[PDB]
């Protein structure tokens, strides 16, 4: 797969950001 440089532990802090939202914005 195609992937850019990043950090995956944000990575996955980023996609707990959003699920964060998703998960809290009722």
């Amino acid at each position: 797969k195609k992937a850019l440089l990043a950090l995956a532990l944000h990575h996955l802090a980023h996609l707990a950001l959003h699920l964060a939202l998703a998960l809290k914005k009722a």
